[PDB]
C-alpha cells in the first residue's frame, strides 16, 4: 500500500493528506531516537531500537518540553510559534511528505526548525510540508529536536551533560533519513538540510561539525548562521550557566554527578520556570542553553574553522528578511508596545542599544549609537525606532551571516544570497516591526497558496516562486533552471525576495557589517 | 595735512592711496614695539619707544623671518602666501588704511595673518585694507606678529623664551590701537579683531586670555580657532621642541641659558632650516613652534576655560571653507599632484589618514577610516580623494570651530556661523583642491571688485555683501542692517556664503563632528 512502507527501523503506516485540490501522503511522528526521557536527560540521543508491527505514523508527535511564551494570549501572530502539541520529553520524532504516486529516488528537503534553541516544533502550522512536498515534487521530511537545557545543558568534561545533544538529535534524524528515505522515494544522496534562525544556525553548524558533513548534500541557511552571537557559547559558559541554573533549582553543586543528578530528577517544568534567571547580562537576543564550542562536534572555534575551510564545501542558499531585530525590540526593549507606533526617544533607544549588545563596553556603545544616529534628527522617534531595528538584526543576523557567507563562498561550491523585504499583505504584527524575523517560512512552505489564508495573488506567486528556488536549488545546487546570481567573493551579488521584478544588488549592508564584524570586535578587544 | 597723524608715540606720515577710482590714506610700517632682535630674540615685545620727528609710512615694512615656500616656484597660487618684502626680525609694524576725509569715530577692523604660527605677511596683496576701508568707510589695521620659533620657541619656566611671544606681538598692537586709533578718526571702542586660520585661531587666543580680552570689542574667525589640533601644544612638548631645534644646531643642551644663547647667535635663516626636523609625527597640518598652553597667557587648559565660561563674552562671526584640508594633502600626502585629478587609492588613502591623524592609534585610525570610507565603492579614487579632504578639514579647522562656536554661544552675546562654498572662478589650482583654505579672504577684503581680476559679476557682489557682512558687523554686532540667522546652542542656523540666494541650515557637519570632537578623543583616551 502507498501508505504503508518498511523501513530499517520497523513497518511505518502513513496517512493520505489532502493538498490543493489533490493529495499525497504523510508519515507524522516516526521515533528516530529512544526517548531521552529518565536517566536520558541530558544525554546523547541513542539510536531508537527498532520495533515489530506497523507503526501509526498518520497523527503528529508531541513537542519537546520549551519555554510558552504567552506575551499576548490568543494572539496568532505569537501563538503561531508555540506548540501546537502536548509537550513531552519523549519528543524526538520526525515527519515526512510524500507525492502520490510514491517516488523511486527524488530530491529530498529536511527542514530544522528555529526557536532560538530553548523552543521550537515541527508540528507548527507554517511548517507543513504538504505544499512543498506536493508543488515541488520532493520528499519533505521535517526533523525534532531537543530545546533548552534538556537539549542544551552543557557541563563539559562530563559524559552524563555534554551540552550540544540537541544538535546530535539533528544529527541522528539526518541519520535516519541517510538510512531511510529511499524506502519512501527519497534520494538521500540529494537530501538539502534547511532551517530558519535557530534551525539556519544549525544547520551551518552541521555545515562545520566533521561528524555531521557527510549526512547531507546541500544546505539552506535562513535568517541564522553558525556564528550568529547567540547560537553559540564556551564551555565556561556553558558550565556557568548550568551550575547557575542548579542554583536557582537549590541543587548540591559540590560535584557535575551530584548537579546532574538533582537536575533529572527534577520535573520539565521546574527548569523552564528558572531557565532564564541565568544569562550573564541584562539583554535582548540572548537565550541561556545553546550549543557549546565543544572541541568534538565543534573540533575548534567557528571563525578558525570558516577561515581554514575546515568545513563541507558544497553550495549554499541563504538569505536574511528586512528587520530581524523588530520581533526582539518587541519583547525586551523599553518603548515597544504591539499596538503603538513604538516611536522611540533618545533614552530608551539608549536602553536599546544597551540591552542589544551587553558584552559592550561604553566606548563600544558609543560607537554602536554613533553609527546608528542621525545627529541631524537625533530625536525622531522613528528613526530611533528603526536605527534600533536595524542594531539588533545587523549585529545578531544579517552581520553575522555575512561573515559567514563571505567566509564560506572562499571554499564553497556555490554561494545564493536573498534579502527577503516583502512583507505580507495579511500579516497580523503591527507595521512598525516591518520584514519580520521568521515572516518568509509562509512563503517557502507556500503557504500563500492557500486562499482561506487571504493572501494576495502576487504573494502567492512570490511563494510559488520562492518555493522553486528552494527545490530547484535542493535538487540541482542551483535555484533557477530572471536568472539569480550567484554571489562570488568577488562581486558579491545577492538579490531581493519580494513581489517585485527581480533585481540584484551587490554588498549586503557593508558598512554596517564592517562595523560589526572588523571594527567593534576590534574595538571591544583593544579595550 | 589728511595725511599727518599724531600718535603718542610720536608723529606719522601716510600717503594717499587710490582705490575703485577714489583715493584714501594709508599708514604702512607703523612700529608698534622695539625691534626683537638681539638678544631680544625669543623674547616678549618692548614697548615701541617714541620717536621725534616724521615717522615715514607710506611704504610697507620688511616681513617677519619666515619658512619661504618653493614647492611650486613662480606659481601665482601659492607665491600669493609668500613675503614680497624682504624679511627681517626687524618686522613688527602695523598698516592702517583711513578713509578720505579722515572719520572722526567709526568702526576699527584689526586683521591677524595666518600662516600656521610659521609663515605670514599683513603686506600680502590679499590682504590690502584699502578696498574694504574705503567701500566700507572702517579704519582698517594690519598688524604683524613673529611667526615660527622667533615668536614662538617655548622654554617655559625660562624669561628669555618663554614661548608665545608671537601672541604678545599681536597684543602690544592690539595696545597701540587702543592708544592711538582715535588720532587716525578710529573709535577704540569699537575694534574688531578678525583673522583667518592661524589668524582665526589667534582671534579666538585673545577672547580666551584675560591679558588681552579689554583689547576690542568684537572678534571674527575664519578657517581657525583657539582649540585647533596645530594652534598649540604643551609646555612639555614646545620644551621638548625647542630642544630638538638645539640639537639640529649643535647646541649647548647642558642648561636652557645654554640653549637660548646658542639659538640667539644663529642667523635666522639657520633655524628656518631645520626647523621641520622637530616635529614629534610624520603628520600633515602640523607645525612646530605654536602657542603653549603656558599658563599664563592661557590661565589653564583651552578646554577647561571653554567650558567654565572663562573668556571674553560678547559677539562673534565665524565660519569655515569647504575644503580646508585639500591645501594640505597637496603638499604632504603621497597621490596628490597639482597637475593631476589626484585620485587617491586605498593604499594612499589609508596613508593620507596615517598622515592627518598622528596622534591616533590603530584602533583610532581604523576608526577615521571606517567613518569617511563608502564600503560599497571603496576604489572609488574621487571618493577617496575627496573623503582625505574632509579628514584633514573636518578634524584641523571644521570641527574644532564647530566645539568652540558651540561652547561659546553658551555664554556669548551673539554668534552668526557661514559656510563659505564658493569657488573663485579665476582660481588657479586644480579643481579637486575646491574650496581652499584661504580662499575666502579675496572675497573678504574686496578684490573681486578690481576688474583687472577677472572676477565675474557675481563674484564682486558676493564680494561686496560678504565685506558689508564683516563690516555690518564690526559697526554693529550684527552682520544684517535676506537675514542671516543668529546661531543659537538651540536651533545652531547658519548660513552658505556663496553667489546664490541665501540658504539657511543647522547643524553644520554635525555627523563627522560628533565623531572628531567627541568619539574619537573618547576612543582613543579609552585605548
Ligand atoms: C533567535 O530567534 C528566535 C528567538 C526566539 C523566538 C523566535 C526566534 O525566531 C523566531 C522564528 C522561528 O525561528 C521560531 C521562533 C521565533 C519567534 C517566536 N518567539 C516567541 C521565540
Ligand atoms: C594651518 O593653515 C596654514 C598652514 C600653512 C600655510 C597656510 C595656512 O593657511 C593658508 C592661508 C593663510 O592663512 C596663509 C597661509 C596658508 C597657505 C600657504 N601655505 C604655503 C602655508
Amino acid at each position: 500500500s502507498e501508505l504503508l512502507v518498511n523501513t530499517k527501523s520497523g513497518k511505518v503506516m502513513g496517512t493520505r493528506v489532502p493538498v490543493l485540490s489533490s493529495h499525497i501522503s504523510a508519515f507524522l511522528g516516526i521515533p528516530f531516537a529512544e526517548p531521552p526521557v529518565g536517566n536520558m536527560r541530558f544525554r546523547r540521543p541513542e539510536p531508537k531500537k527498532p520495533w515489530s508491527g506497523v507503526w501509526n505514523a498518520s497523527t503528529y508527535p508531541n513537542n519537546c518540553q520549551q519555554y510558552v511564551d504567552e506575551q499576548f494570549p490568543g494572539f496568532s501572530g505569537s501563538e503561531m510559534w508555540n506548540p501546537n502539541r502536548e509537550m513531552s520529553e519523549d519528543c524526538l520524532y520526525l515527519n515526512i511528505w510524500v507525492p502520490s504516486p510514491r517516488p523511486k529516488s527524488t530530491t529530498v528537503m529536511v527542514w530544522i526548525y528555529g526557536g532560538g534553541f530553548y523552543s521550537g516544533s515541527s508540528t507548527l502550522d507554517v511548517y507543513n510540508g504538504k505544499y512543498l512536498a506536493y508543488t515541488e515534487e520532493v520528499v519533505l521530511v521535517s526533523l525534532s529536536y531537543r530545546v533548552g537545557a534538556f537539549g542544551f545543558l552543557a557541563l563539559h568534561g562530563s559524559q552524563e551533560a555534554p551540552g550540544n545533544v540537541g544538535l546530535l538529535d539533528q544529527r541522528m534524524a539526518l541519520q535516519w533519513v541517510h538510512d531511510n528515505i529511499q524506502f519512501f522515494g527519497g534520494d538521500p544522496k540529494t537530501v538539502t538540510i534547511f532551517g530558519e534562525s535557530a534551525g539556519g544556525a544549525s544547520v551551518g553548524m552541521h555545515i562545520l561539525s566533521p561528524g555531521s558533513r557527510d549526512l547531507f548534500r546541500r544546505a539552506i541557511l535562513q535568517s541564522g548562521s553558525p556564528n550568529c552571537p547567540w547560537a553559540s557559547v564556551s564551555v565556561a559558559e556553558g558550565r556557568r550557566r548550568a551550575v547557575e541554573l542548579g542554583r536557582n533549582l537549590n541543587c548540591n553543586l559540590n560535584s557535575d554527578e551530584e548537579l546532574i543528578h538533582c537536575l533529572r530528577e527534577k520535573k520539565p517544568q521546574e527548569l523552564i520556570d528558572v531557565e532564564w534567571n541565568v544569562l550573564p547580562f541584562d539583554s535582548i537576543f540572548r537565550f541561556s542553553f545553546v550549543p557549546v564550542i565543544d572541541g568534538e562536534f565543534f573540533p575548534t572555534s567557528l571563525e578558525s574553522m570558516l577561515n581554514s575551510g575546515n568545513f563541507k564545501k558544497t553550495q549554499i542558499l541563504l538569505g536574511v528578511n528586512k528587520d530581524e531585530g523588530s520581533f526582539f525590540l518587541l519583547y525586551g526593549a523599553p518603548g515597544f508596545s504591539k499596538d503603538s507606533e513604538s516611536k522611540i526617544s533618545r533614552e530608551d533607544f539608549m536602553s536599546g542599544v544597551k540591552l542589544s549588545v551587553p558584552h559592550a563596553n561604553d566606548l563600544g556603545l558609543d560607537a554602536v549609537t554613533l553609527q546608528y544616529t542621525d545627529w541631524m534628527d537625533d530625536n525622531n522617534g522613528i528613526k530611533n525606532r528603526d536605527g534600533l531595528d536595524d542594531i539588533v538584526g545587523d549585529h545578531n543576523v544579517i552581520c553575522p551571516l555575512m561573515h559567514f557567507v563571505n567566509k564560506y563562498t572562499k571554499f564553497g561550491n556555490g554561494t545564493y544570497l536573498y534579502f527577503f523585504n516583502h512583507r505580507a499583505s495579511n500579516l497580523v504584527w503591527p507595521e512598525w516591526m516591518g520584514v519580520i524575523h521568521g515572516y518568509e517560512i509562509e512563503f517557502v512552505f507556500g503557504l500563500p497558496l492557500v486562499k482561506e489564508l487571504n493572501y494576495t495573488a502576487e504573494e502567492e506567486a512570490l511563494s510559488r516562486r520562492i518555493m522553486h528556488y528552494w527545490a530547484t536549488f535542493a535538487k540541482t545546487g542551483n535555484p533557477n533552471e530572471s536568472k539569480w546570481p550567484l554571489f562570488t567573493t568577488k562581486e558579491q551579488k545577492f538579490i531581493d525576495l519580494n513581489t517585485e521584478p527581480m533585481k540584484v544588488h551587490q554588498r549586503l549592508r557593508v558598512q554596517m557589517c564592517v562595523f560589526w564584524n572588523q571594527f567593534l570586535p576590534k574595538l571591544l578587544n583593544a579595550t
